[PDB]
């Protein structure tokens, strides 16, 4: 016995939503909201489910029978730190082709390192050719923090390419073939074995500034520093002096403290940074819809939802 | 077993004998000496040859050599050879190798597939500008050959979600890749390639085969990977399809002359990344089992691993 589903977002096509949604789910009453403001037509009582990506202050209490909240991120501390989130199921979209994309583009980041390319374009910009001898894999140390939906996949993935692969999360995992640490006091081990490190955590109160000073020291000298998971884990004044000091040899980065990076920040004229506009991974509507409208029945038939957010935890 | 033979004036031998030794104990291991190939000891008593473009007449020191082993996966200038002795000849290609060779083509079809020049353009000029990602299934990614590497690597490019295709001179089935055979299918196979890879041998015919002619049949934007030999490739009628856009963006780690001329468009072409020919290697510890196994073999009078044709070329 279906309810509405609500649509916001100003940055994704509500009529592509629409129509996946749709497909999946024929006759599914979909109702995109306003860019703006959130203004919806038809009677707000009906709307049961709301799709959302950082709606308008007040946005969720125009919804008084809201059964379900989905973000349309993987990520979610934006959306659990709002004062107006309705106590009910908070999910978050994340399914095999969001981690599959995620997967390939870290891949990509640690291969790019691995490879020494950074070394090579320096060099052709200058018109040298300059041979460096290639390491292998299993030479080479990469250590994944986070070993979440996302998390996991990279680094799994990154153990079928031989490297040296070791992972670190809040609470004891085992991962196949994958050097699992885990705790705030294994962290500096963690970090000294990591001559390649990707950022893969949530954006928590406790992960905020979790790699300062101090946690950059940890790593090895001349490491290489992936961040594809949310700016302000890093400390970004820090990483820059870690940079400058030659203590981080490169780095990769997708997301930043202040997004867009601001013109004046020192990162964007460095040759050993690689600055991309944060699109890691993304959920597309075709592939997502499937979970979502599992989740519309799960809510009706009085199941568990996949993919549930703790909203006290942030993730 | 009789001794070996080992010559490259680019690869350190004590490497390759410590190797060696260590996979077959006491095994009498020459470093030959670098630019003249002239070896210490009763050359009569080598009966293999591990080399990397000795010099000329090199082989004919060694009257009882049985068994040829090149220090490369490409065999073009030691099958081209006049001097070289009729036995087996056979080329180093290990697991390991391969997944060296897969790893860093798939970097290079990703970093392409995901935009990356665009970015690094962007960057350069302070500007943050945000470009909507393509999934892996929208983007058909063609291999050029499909051998021990060229395999591996289409298979890997399937792992990650791409519409894979591939192309060899006789019927291959591939899992999960759509492949194409013959010098007729190759048009249609360029058409449907917006990412292509040049995994091929060099040899007659695979010389000059990315001729202005075959570049033309790739759709408008398509992006170049040549990991291969560069002589496949005719260099400048790739530099013309740059210029005109007609290719997009490339990714070159071997070209007609290496190292590439300092007067190259190429070097100043920021749609185009340079690598200087070391997309995979061989590595001493992982390389020397299967050296040592055809050893063996050719001693027991079996059929040796990864015999090439000398005719052909591969
Ligand atoms: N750049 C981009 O475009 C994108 C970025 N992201 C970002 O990636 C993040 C990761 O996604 P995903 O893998 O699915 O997240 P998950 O929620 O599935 O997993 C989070 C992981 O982080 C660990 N973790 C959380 N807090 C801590 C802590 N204080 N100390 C140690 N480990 C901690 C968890 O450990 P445990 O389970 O034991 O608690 C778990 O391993 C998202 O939250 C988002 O911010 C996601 C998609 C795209
Ligand atoms: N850049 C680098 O650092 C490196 C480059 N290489 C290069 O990679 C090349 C390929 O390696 P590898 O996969 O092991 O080689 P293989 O010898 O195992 O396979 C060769 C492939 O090329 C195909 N082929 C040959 N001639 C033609 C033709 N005329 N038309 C169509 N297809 C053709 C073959 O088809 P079929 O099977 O039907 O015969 C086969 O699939 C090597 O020869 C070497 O030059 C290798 C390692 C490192």
């Amino acid at each position: 016995a279906s309810g509405a589903l609500v649509f916001y977002s100003a940055v994704d096509i509500g009529q592509d939503w629409k129509s996946a949604l749709q497909a999946a789910h024929p006759g599914l009453d979909v109702r995109i909201a306003r860019a703006g403001d959130g203004h919806v037509e038809g009677d707000p009582e009906e709307v049961r489910y709301a799709l959302v990506w950082k709606p308008p202050h007040g946005f969720f209490a125009r919804f008084p029978n809201l059964k379900l909240v989905i973000n349309l991120g993987a990520g979610v501390d934006a959306l659990v730190a709002r004062d107006d989130l309705p106590d009910v199921p908070v999910t978050r979209l994340s399914d095999p082709n969001m981690s599959q994309m995620m997967a390939s583009f870290v891949l990509f980041c640690v291969l790019r390192h691995a490879r020494d390319i950074p070394t090579f374009e320096r060099a052709q910009r200058e018109g040298r050719w300059h041979y460096v001898h290639p390491r292998t894999a299993a030479e080479i140390r990469v250590g994944v923090l986070g070993l979440g939906d996302l998390g996991a996949a990279a680094a799994l993935e990154l153990a079928r390419h031989g490297f040296d692969v070791r992972g670190w999360s809040r609470t004891p995992k085992a991962l196949e073939g994958v050097s699992c640490f885990h705790g705030l006091e294994a962290l500096p081990g963690f970090l000294a074995g990591s001559e390649i490190v990707v950022v893969m955590l949530p954006l928590t109160p406790e992960t905020r500034g979790l790699m300062n000073a101090e946690r950059l020291a940890h790593l090895p000298r001349g490491a290489k520093f992936i961040n594809v998971a949310r700016g302000p884990v890093v400390d970004e004044a820090a990483l820059i002096a870690a940079l400058r000091s030659g203590h981080i040899a490169e780095a990769t980065l997708d997301v930043f403290e202040v997004e867009p990076l601001p013109v004046g920040s020192p990162l964007w004229a460095m040759d050993n940074v690689l600055v991309t506009p944060h699109l890691a991974s993304i959920a597309i509507p075709r592939t997502a819809a499937p979970q979502i409208v599992e989740n519309i029945r799960r809510i009706e038939a009085g199941e568990p939802v996949l993919n549930q957010v703790d909203p006290r935890r942030g993730y």
